[PDB]
């Protein structure tokens, strides 16, 4: 309760530790660089024992109201023709902007500034001095980085050689736009030279939720550019048809705009002195993993716990954090780097495959003492 704590960002594992730690008696912050969070992204489900996480923060039974309601979805061609269609435990698919709206909900006592953002860390035996963007300079016994897979934390507490940052091809990215089609509950994909187009309609009839996936070795200059990130789309998918350009034309107007390109980080170490990395920062296994949204709950989790455990020993707090998860993100980061090799009824084996990895870890109490 004591030591002062800072949370960087709000995304799932960023609210979700914040959750964890002030039940735990800590009282910690969370700061934001965007002016509200981003509830723009994809479908992600809930699986694993991060289900049983889900419940005991009580947010399990608002994300089965939110949960994905759609019906049917069909594989198209690039004519619009029907290829396929729809054919082929506690777990949910929700969309994550539900999910973070539901953890910030849980967090409503914690304090939470956007718009603030780090240029500075610096860190020694006694303290952890952070330097504000605005100016302001303040002190923090632990500090938790939420940033995610692009982290500013991670490369300024650590070395090149100490972290390394794995790309395995493919790039991502969704947004949300007026629907032209009007379908309800209704997904429409096309899979044409490595390239995947995703438009869908769910609880809100009035909004389309679009997609584009596809592989490639290209690297931007800097990610962070969207219009780089768009300019990018626009080019590979230049040519592709179908709904491609209806889809890029209505793109502009959208906020919730997300692009990205399929990387896990590894990491020897997630912690360093009295810093720590949480969620995609250190441990994260990629969108082609479908554990990235899990793996914050579990990380969150015994992060938070551990240091309760501790007693005021930080050290011997990310240590024991340290080693727990490892054996977990490995057989986990390993499962993102085998489905994005590939891209019957046979093929369920890999169903199968995710059951295994997603509830492979045990969770030390700390509840129960
Ligand atoms: C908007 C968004 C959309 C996504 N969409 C998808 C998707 O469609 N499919 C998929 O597989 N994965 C997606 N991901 C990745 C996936 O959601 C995460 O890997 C997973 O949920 C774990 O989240 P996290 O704890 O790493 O926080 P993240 O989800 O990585 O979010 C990090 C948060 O921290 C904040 N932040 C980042 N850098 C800084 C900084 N320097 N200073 C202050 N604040 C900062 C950001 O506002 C951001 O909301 C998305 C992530 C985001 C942020």
């Amino acid at each position: 309760k004591n030591i002062k704590i800072l949370v960087i960002g709000a995304g799932v594992a960023g609210p979700a530790v914040c959750y964890w730690l002030r039940r735990f008696g800590f009282s910690p912050v969370l700061i934001e660089k965007y002016a509200s969070i981003r509830k723009g992204g994809q479908a992600l489900d809930v699986r694993g024992i991060a289900t049983h996480i889900a419940r005991e923060m009580g947010i399990y039974d608002q994300i089965c109201e939110m949960r994905t309601r759609i019906e049917r979805g069909r594989f198209v061609d690039s004519s619009g023709k029907v290829l396929h269609e729809e054919q082929g435990d506690d777990e949910v698919e929700i969309l994550r902007g539900d999910l973070v709206e539901i953890l910030m909900k849980t967090i409503a006592d914690v304090p939470c500034y956007f718009n603030q953002s780090i240029i500075s860390i610096e860190q020694n035996a006694d303290n952890v001095t952070v330097i504000f963007m605005d100016g302001r300079i303040e002190q923090y016994d632990l500090v938790i980085a939420a940033d995610g897979i692009h982290s500013a934390i991670r490369r300024m507490i650590f070395e090149k050689n100490e972290y390394q940052l794995i790309h395995l091809g493919a790039y991502l990215s969704t947004f949300t736009i007026p629907n032209y089609l009007g379908l309800s509950h209704i997904d429409l994909e096309c899979e044409a030279n490595n390239k995947l187009v995703s438009i869908n309609s769910d609880n809100n009839p009035e909004i389309a939720r679009a997609g584009f996936m596809f592989r490639s070795q290209h690297l931007l200059n800097d990610i962070r550019d969207e219009q780089e990130q768009k300019q990018f789309l626009r080019d590979t998918f230049r040519d592709f048809g179908w709904e491609t350009q209806n889809i890029l034309n209505r793109m502009p107007e959208s906020n919730d705009f997300y692009f990205d390109a399929i990387t896990q980080v590894k990491m020897n170490s997630w912690t360093k002195g009295r810093i720590a990395l949480v969620g995609d920062a250190g441990y994260c296994p990629s969108p082609l993993s479908g554990q990235g949204n899990n793996l914050a709950f579990v990380g969150a989790y015994i992060l938070a716990g551990e240091l309760k455990v501790a007693n005021g020993n930080y050290t011997r707090a990310f240590t024991r954090y340290n080693a727990l998860l490892r054996s977990f993100v490995d057989a986990n980061q390993k499962f993102g780097v085998w489905v994005s090799e590939s891209f019957e009824e046979r093929s369920n084996k890999i169903l199968a495959m995710i059951k295994s990895i997603s509830n492979g870890i045990t969770l030390p109490q700390y509840e129960s003492s």
